[PDB]
């Protein structure tokens, strides 16, 4: 049909053929369901309008179907559209030597080609501007990028081309505040300086806290979405692409084990009573910074194998702060939703937990196939990655809420380099703790043995109050 006909042919061009129920599905502008890498390349630079929620989601999440330097080349293939040939009148002109009438060349250049080409260049720079870790991880890529960039030609692309350029040497540039004053640093038996000393009891509990808030703050202010896609963290190149995501979850894991190897290394019943009850401060000065992650580590800790079953240690620790345990542990239950409200009901800074979106982008991505068939043909679940973008989406929202807080830079290191389990792989590290666990208290028929103290210093708190 006339429409068709005025597009390039399937023989000189890729990006033009019919629109059918084997090569795009849908679920205002329409929603794409699924699609042909080649019909999503399409839509991605669509002629009739400008799509900013697709180019979004495409580049968020478009290596978990299609890798950097394939897309590069696509839409470079997509921007060098074929010219139709001229007219039979218009040939007579050219022969003549006359300028051609040249109707539906200038139309189709002016309807199609100009805003495609145009469309082309806006996906390059949502590419350099929220995405330039690809470029950094793939110099050639960059090369590549830049040739095409600085090889356009016309002035209305000209100017695209300059605003490409801006961002890519700002990014380059960038590789190479407070409104109120903090509150005072607390400190508590360890001296400032002296980082032999600094421990978990030794260390003030508010610090503590404050710290590893800030800490985690900058962590989980440092994940990008695309880390999160495809569960490429948990796949061979996990370094390369998941390296905010991985530093995340090893802090996590460290923090947790070493709040389990603080509590049954610690032998003596009394002096292990201290410990907890410590871990359960720090748990309150995370609850007052809202720092929801903190909370829930510790919450891990306490709900672990090797501690959830020292009885003789709970049965010690006062009511008021078994409550406080209990009622964070419930900000877990039923899918979450005391945490969920108090998330949204509680005034910023704050540090959201983040297992809980790993744990629904997991349940995303292995509940839902990686292609859609139709009439034989495999097309690309996009409604997938649309779903995986979204819970990105929401983290994104809380990662500019930076805390009133004080950088102690020893105190820093210190939880920076937390190492519990040392040469042992986790597995091992976790047998041993379990089994640390059965020394300290003894299932039930074997009686409670005594063992002496570990630590020459006052276990006393100097408490949660500034
Ligand atoms: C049915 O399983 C559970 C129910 C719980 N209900 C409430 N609080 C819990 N943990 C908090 C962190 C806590 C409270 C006091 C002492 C030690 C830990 C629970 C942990 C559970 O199993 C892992």
């Amino acid at each position: 049909g006339e429409e068709q006909m005025r597009l390039p042919s399937a023989d000189v061009y890729r990006f033009a053929e019919p629109d059918s129920e084997e090569n795009i599905i849908f679920e205002g502008i329409p929603i794409i369901k699924a699609g042909t890498v080649i019909k999503l390349i399409e839509r991605l630079t669509y002629h009739m309008y400008a799509d900013p929620n697709f180019v979004r989601t495409f580049l968020t999440t478009y290596r978990s179907f299609c890798k950097p330097q394939e897309l590069l080349s696509l839409i470079i293939e997509r921007f060098e559209i074929p010219e139709p040939e001229p007219t039979e009148a218009d040939r007579i002109a050219i022969e003549n030597g006359d300028q051609p009438l040249s109707a539906e060349l200038k139309r189709f250049r002016k309807e199609y080609i100009q805003p495609v080409q145009l469309r082309v260049l806006n996906v390059c720079r949502h590419w350099v501007e929220h995405h330039f870790y690809d470029f950094e991880r793939d110099a050639y890529l960059l090369q590549r990028m830049e040739e095409f960039i600085g090889t356009v030609r016309g002035k209305a692309m000209k100017k695209w081309v300059e605003s490409i350029t801006k961002i890519i040497q700002r990014k380059k540039i960038a590789r190479d505040t407070f409104q109120s004053s903090p509150p005072t640093v607390e400190w508590h038996i360890s001296r400032p300086g002296h980082i032999e000393t600094f421990d978990l009891l030794t260390l003030h509990p508010i610090e503590i806290a404050r710290q590893l808030t800030l800490l985690e703050s900058d962590l989980y202010r440092a994940v990008q979405p695309s880390e999160l896609v495809g569960s490429v963290w948990t796949k061979e190149d996990k370094e390369i692409n998941s390296p905010n995501l991985l530093k995340m979850i090893r802090h996590t894991t460290n923090l947790t084990l070493w709040f389990e190897k603080c509590i049954v290394e610690t032998e003596n019943l009394e002096e292990r009573v201290a410990v907890v009850s410590r871990i359960i401060e720090i748990l309150q000065v995370f609850q007052e910074l809202n720092n929801f992650n903190g909370v829930l580590e510790v919450v891990s800790a306490m709900n672990s194998s090797p501690v959830y079953r020292l009885d003789h240690t709970f049965e010690q620790i006062p009511s008021r702060q078994k409550k406080i345990l209990e009622e964070a542990h419930e900000l877990s239950e039923d899918h979450y939703k005391k945490y969920l409200a108090k998330l949204r009901s509680i005034n910023p800074p704050c540090v959201p937990f983040f297992g809980i979106y790993l744990t629904n982008i997991l349940k995303t991505e292995e509940g839902n196939p990686e292609v859609l068939k139709r009439h034989g043909k495999e097309l690309i679940n996009f409604s997938k990655r649309r779903k995986v973008a979204e819970i990105t989406g929401e983290i994104q929202q809380y990662q500019n809420q930076p805390y009133c807080l004080r950088v102690e830079s020893d105190i820093k290191r210190f939880f920076e380099n937390l190492n519990p389990m040392g040469n042992s792989m986790e597995k091992e590290f976790t047998d041993y703790l379990f089994n640390k666990s059965l020394e300290i208290e003894p299932r039930n028929p074997k009686p409670l043995p005594r063992f002496p103290k570990k630590y020459s210093y006052p276990l006393k708190s100097p408490g949660v109050r500034p």
